[PDB]
């Protein structure tokens, strides 16, 4: 059906570990841009940043989408991100959207 039509250009931090991804969350907070902590800390899509691109309604892990679909567009000198991070099957993830449909 049409929700299936929707989606988010996602960009992400995913650690396995809690400290890590706190330690990930402590540099975004202290002003560190968001793809800067991606390349410093995240597991996956780090040599892009964190960016995974556009993902339609279905295709993310449930946690993540349902957390993805609530941020607002935001751009990477204004974020708004995840906080707590998200825990899914992956690890632990800080989402932010640069894109919605
Ligand atoms: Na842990
Ligand atoms: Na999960």
């Amino acid at each position: 059906g049409p929700m299936g039509s929707n989606a988010v250009k996602v960009r992400h931090i995913l650690c396995e570990k809690h400290g890590k991804i706190m330690e990930a969350m402590e540099k975004l907070k202290s002003g560190m841009r968001f793809n800067e902590v991606a390349a410093q800390y995240s597991e996956d899509k780090a040599r892009q940043g964190g960016d995974l691109g556009w993902m339609t309604r279905g295709s993310m892990v449930g946690p993540f989408q349902e957390a993805a679909f609530a941020l607002p567009v935001s751009g990477m000198d204004k974020p708004v991100f995840t906080d707590p991070p998200v825990k899914t099957k992956f690890g632990y993830h800080i989402i932010m959207v640069e894109g919605r449909k």
